[PDB]
């Protein structure tokens, strides 16, 4: 596993490839829900606002952040990643404004979806034709 692109994964999928592939996991604080799951894992991490190398390489971040300025903070890093996506539901964006406010991230990352058939969907906005 090398690509990027969309994939319908849950939070074991995303956690166990983001182990493997050494590559950077970004998650909005925001989902104490995805907060709990990672923290009964790796606990001897102190959750922390921005980068936490700590068995996994994660990103924590700030929901109130501008979808814009956190891509921008993926971006100066250029790493790759694997997540859903950054302005949706944490956002309160909509899955084709996600979509297009994450093109502008400029690292290659998987994105994510709550379904198989939402994967195809979100594809077609990043083609955007």
């Amino acid at each position: 596993g090398s690509h990027m692109g969309t994939v319908s994964w849950n939070l074991r999928e995303m956690l166990a490839h983001a182990e493997e592939t050494r590559k950077l996991m970004p998650i909005c604080m925001d989902v104490r829900a995805i907060m709990a799951t990672i923290q009964r894992k790796y606990k001897g991490i102190k959750i922390q606002e921005g980068i936490v190398d700590y068995g996994v390489r994660f990103f924590f971040y700030t929901s109130k952040e501008p979808v814009a300025s956190i891509i921008t903070k993926l971006n100066s890093l250029n790493e790759p990643l694997v997540t859903m996506p950054i302005g949706y539901v944490t956002h309160g964006f909509n899955l084709e404004e996600a979509a297009r406010c994450m093109r502008s991230l400029k690292a290659p990352a998987v994105v994510s979806v709550s379904s198989p058939d939402a994967v195809t969907t979100y594809n077609g906005y990043l083609t955007s034709s």
